[PDB]
């Protein structure tokens, strides 16, 4: 189906899912000098103790650690959010060389990396709801660059081999999605999509300023997952990220000054 390839990438999208030309897609780029300091959002308030995960599979565009939502186990609230979101979904975007890889750009650089922490609006019930709301999803953007190690995410680089092909999963309990959390909570805020099919408009977009750093060794890893399934040709899983969209008749806030 769609994929990121020649024949089926980013550009391709629109025919099936004519959303790709609407009025608030991602990413963006995030031009600093441009972001609206609002003094009236309050700061982020991220209660990931009681986070219950359950489970990571490649999907064949990504690979997804799931956790259990059915009860405000993590949630996400403050900043620019009315009422609460749980997190359900947490995966990440990655490029083929440490120059490129993050969806968002900042004043049009690249990270090797970006990490996308998914919640829905529990006012609506469960996700497939909240995904026909405006306001129905909270998405935590993080950058990732290449540095230092990043300790709580080796747990997530370990078990990757075990789901090295479209389809296969695994058991994935007891990890602790704060290791994977920059020291500051400072963002910036807009209204945007999902960034991959069906690229529906019900995200309140939050990118932390602060990106965390990871191993070449730790992004080396994200990189030998295959795109394909087991049997068929090698397709390695990289470059699986969108390019940035118009910004239109929106305007991004920042948090801080
Ligand atoms: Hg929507
Ligand atoms: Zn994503």
């Amino acid at each position: 189906h769609w994929g990121y390839g020649k024949h089926n990438g980013p550009e391709h999208w629109h025919k099936d899912f004519p959303i790709a030309k609407g009025e608030r897609q991602s990413p963006v780029d995030i031009d600093t000098h441009t972001a609206k300091y609002d003094p009236s959002l309050k700061p982020l308030s991220v209660s990931y103790d009681q986070a219950t995960s359950l489970r990571i599979l490649n999907n064949g565009h990504a690979f997804n650690v799931e956790f259990d939502d059915s009860q405000d186990k993590a949630v996400l609230k403050g900043g620019p959010l009315d009422g609460t979101y749980r997190l359900i979904n947490f995966h990440f975007h990655w490029g083929s060389l440490d120059g490129q890889g993050s969806e968002h750009t900042v004043d049009k650089k690249k990270y090797a990396a970006e990490l996308h922490l998914v919640h829905w609006n529990t006012k609506y019930g469960d996700f497939g709801k909240a995904v026909q709301q405006p306001d129905g999803l909270a998405v935590l953007g993080i950058f990732l660059k290449v540095g230092s190690a990043k300790p709580g995410l080796q747990k997530v680089v370990d078990v990757l081999d075990s789901i090295k092909t479209k389809g296969k999963s695994a058991d994935f309990t007891n990890f602790d999605p704060r290791g994977l959390l920059p020291e500051s909570l400072d963002y910036w805020t807009y209204p945007g999509s999902l960034t991959t099919p069906p690229l529906l408009e019900c995200v309140t977009w939050i990118v932390l300023k602060e990106p965390i750093s990871v191993s070449s060794e730790q992004v080396l890893k994200f990189r030998k997952l295959n795109f394909n399934g087991e049997g068929e040709p090698e397709e390695l899983m990289v470059d699986n990220w969108r390019p940035a969209q118009p910004l239109k008749n929106r305007q991004i806030k920042a948090s801080f000054k």
